[PDB]
């Protein structure tokens, strides 16, 4: 509250560790699904069903443009692509199966890194 805080976590390297983290995302060989925007005249259905698309390119510029406050807007983008690619890809295909496996990777790497 008013003159009463937690002792300050240091959070100098948060920026430098997302970056690496999401470069591991990038550089997965099931993240081809994820690298870039899902193009919305070509995909039927996109546009209307999925409220708040994101890729990993569009974390990549919000990241390098200071757009994240804090470290739990970095990770909740980061869900949000694997949250999209659940509601429109059934969980046997080979999409939905890159998304399960991209955010196993992510949630590792994020508890290492900072838990």
């Amino acid at each position: 509250s008013m003159s009463v805080k937690k002792p300050k976590r240091d959070d100098s390297k948060d920026l430098a560790l997302c970056s690496m983290i999401l470069t591991e995302m990038e550089t997965h060989e099931d993240a081809w699904p994820f690298l870039l925007p899902v193009n919305l005249k070509l995909v039927p259905g996109y546009k209307k069903v999925i409220k708040k698309p994101m890729d990993f390119s569009t974390i990549r510029e919000k990241l390098s443009s200071g757009q994240y406050p804090n470290l739990e807007t970095f990770a909740l983008d980061v869900r949000l692509v694997f949250d999209n690619c659940e509601t429109f890809n059934e969980d046997d295909s080979d999409i939905g199966r890159a998304g399960h496996n991209m955010r196993k990777y992510f949630e590792k790497k994020w508890t290492d890194t900072f838990k």
